[PDB]
């Protein structure tokens, strides 16, 4: 049974209820685990990218043709937008060529513009500030662990950037306990920090924004980090400094539980964000995690192009 | 049935007799209309690209997917032409692995050498010199309009420039009166002009070539603009002041009838060669128009690849 | 009979036996003969390109399609290879999305690096250093002519290049005569050349390096040449006055058997490395030997992918 969704677009998971992502996830490893059948057959999702990418490039199309659809990869320097054509202009014509989009950007804003312009679906495949699929396979991840939201601490410790934005609505939603810490500087935008607070007030999650990093790991089932100079973002050679004691380490995931398990979005950059020790160490699971893109993302596809 | 053509290429429309069009035309409606089958089944479509692209780029892989085929994008950056490969070598070596080459570049010269050297179909997709493509979807999208050719005027103003002279090649040779205003010193080539009044003898088309857009604008069905500078124009600033008494505007339109349309190639750059006021407004058709190019050249290459 | 292979990859032809390679080209030869039949259903060749392409790109892709598999080209540029990913890291990602891969770049060390770590098949399509996929469709033509390897003499004029190192290899693996001339100072790596005199002493192949190119062509039934400045290479100008007496033109080729045939491996700079008269004359096979890349890879691919 596919999950029927209440949304035509996914820019950043506040469109989803809880119950509709935990079917997602259901979904999801179902895919996983069962035989491929063609349930896109015939269909085409375009794949705008104004970034750079491996895992979101590779496992959207590979998912496409896994379900029997077509993947076209259009960058962004090649689109008649880089002579200016409007975003509302190319959203009209697509429509009329093909089934859906991902688009990866820098504004947040226009992606929301080519959502609100095209009669297809829209999602988001990574903006300055919302990366929500990467959440979501984030979240099936987890699930596949625990097998439960509740009672489960998250931590994030690095940059309050879009992946961290997204676990932060991502955790809300379901109801999951997450810890934020950044250095003073860097904490996630304050609008979005206000909605999943409001969020969590339904759901029970809980949610705190800290810098110190050793309080914000204290018994955590899941450390999480990303590299500190995003794609989006100006260079600040300070920023290195500032983030020293932001690195995960040995030192500082010992303060968690001994149980407990390594996330990160990549590409890493091993001794920055995160030490070698740590992230090809026992307790790391970034490729599971990474391979989970692919499985979440159908389960996406096929309740959005099913609307 | 599919229209049979006498052409293995197409490189200006000068290839295909008015019967042919037609036949082309009411194909592409049939298309338009009825089921999708695999008519080119395993059929694999190269794309030559020089230059950006929305429209043709989309259109020519989703119709080659929608007719059980394929399309391969080759950036013209990433192929060997770009470090001095001859045209003629490219073209040999294509033909031994796919079954049709369509390329958007500067030179139409080489898209000449590019079929005359292959042993697959080529399609122009766009040239410093001719567009075929899109003045065959926008034939389809006046007769879509009019159910007739005879006595429909159509009225272009702007730069004589490619579109300008796929419209003129098209109008003569289904029958159509148009009528061509663009600055001095920037008149479509007469080399071509007289190629279409020639066409136009046999058809009982009237073609003229002006100077004043009230004069030529005046009792048409359709105004046609297009950008003022093409992609084969960036160094020349100055057309800028000298082509704005050719926009585009609710004080130009009003001398057309009442019941007019407009259109537009795009992209567009509103408030240049077209206000937002005439693109945005009750008597624009540039999205069905652009939704055509999908149609219309399916039913040419379902042709092309039937030979 | 699909050839069995004990090899997960083939990055440079010392991975495969005399029986192997023959029987790769026997199956390429019945391939190129028979109806295509969809033997890689649903599998997906990545093909990642930090360099120019035509051939390469074009026939790998088509390969898979006529297979009834997918190429999904992935320009280096966009990768987060760029950005300072490791090829470990992508390695592992890709291994849980796709089925292959075909990598095309400069360091040699990296296309090892990425089969030692992927779980997937990795072939490679052109490094700085071998250009294994090139010298297998080589033979396959050289075998179309001769129908044997025992007493045919191969002569490489030219830079000791990726080519002339693939070419030494397979040479040596089939027991054919090979003769290489190059100017002083651009030699055949010394390593790569003891490798290929190691094999040879177990095939019966003669491999002599020399400096004079009358001697090397002396009874040839093949004269091969590529480019003077390959992808890889910013050589000195000098680098162009010494490779003024290699060219191959009809004084040196007169020294060769009157039934020779030219081969090179595309592109092609005429009146450079090779005069118009012989590349275009009536001895030059140069476009079946590019069409048999399609099929000699095929073959490849499709016993890496039953193994
Ligand atoms: C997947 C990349 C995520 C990172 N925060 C970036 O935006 O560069
Ligand atoms: C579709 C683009 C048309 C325009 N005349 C150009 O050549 O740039
Ligand atoms: C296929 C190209 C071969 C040439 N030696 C190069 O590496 O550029
Ligand atoms: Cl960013
Ligand atoms: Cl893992
Ligand atoms: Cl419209
Ligand atoms: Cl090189
Ligand atoms: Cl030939």
């Amino acid at each position: 049974q596919v999950p029927k969704l209440n949304t035509k677009d996914l820019l950043t998971l506040e469109e989803l209820t809880q119950e509709e992502i935990i079917s997602l996830i259901e979904f999801a490893i179902y895919l996983k685990k069962n035989k491929q059948e063609p349930l896109l057959q015939g269909k085409i999702l375009g794949l705008i990218f104004d970034k750079h990418s491996t895992r979101t490039r590779v496992s959207f199309e590979a998912g496409m043709v896994q379900l029997g659809g077509h993947g076209m990869f259009l960058n962004g320097k090649e689109m008649q937008m880089q002579r200016g054509e409007t975003v509302s202009d190319t959203a009209k014509v697509l429509s009329h060529y093909i089934d859906g989009i991902m688009i990866r950007t820098f504004s947040h804003a226009d992606v929301e513009e080519l959502a609100k312009e095209s009669s297809i679906p829209v999602i988001n495949g990574l903006t300055d500030d919302h990366h929500p699929c990467q959440a979501l396979a984030d979240l099936m991840t987890i699930y596949e662990e625990t097998n439960t939201f509740k009672g489960i601490k998250l931590a994030y410790v690095g940059d309050g950037n879009n992946v961290c934005h997204s676990l932060l609505l991502a955790s809300a939603k379901v109801g999951m306990h997450m810890t934020v810490a950044t250095p003073v500087g860097y904490r996630p935008n304050e609008e979005i920090v206000k909605k999943a607070l409001a969020i969590a007030k339904e759901t029970g999650a809980e949610i705190e924004i800290l810098h110190n990093p050793e309080l914000a790991v204290n018994e955590a089932d899941f450390i999480y980090t990303d590299v500190w100079m995003s794609m989006g973002q100006e260079g600040e050679e300070e920023k290195y400094t500032l983030f020293q004691p932001y690195q995960i380490n040995k030192e500082l995931v010992k303060h968690a539980k001994q149980t407990y398990h390594f996330l990160h979005c990549l590409p890493a950059h091993r001794e920055e964000e995160v030490t070698g020790e740590i992230i090809d160490g026992p307790q790391s699971i970034v490729f599971e995690q990474a391979g989970n893109r692919l499985h979440a993302q159908k389960a996406l596809l096929v309740s959005l192009f099913k609307n």
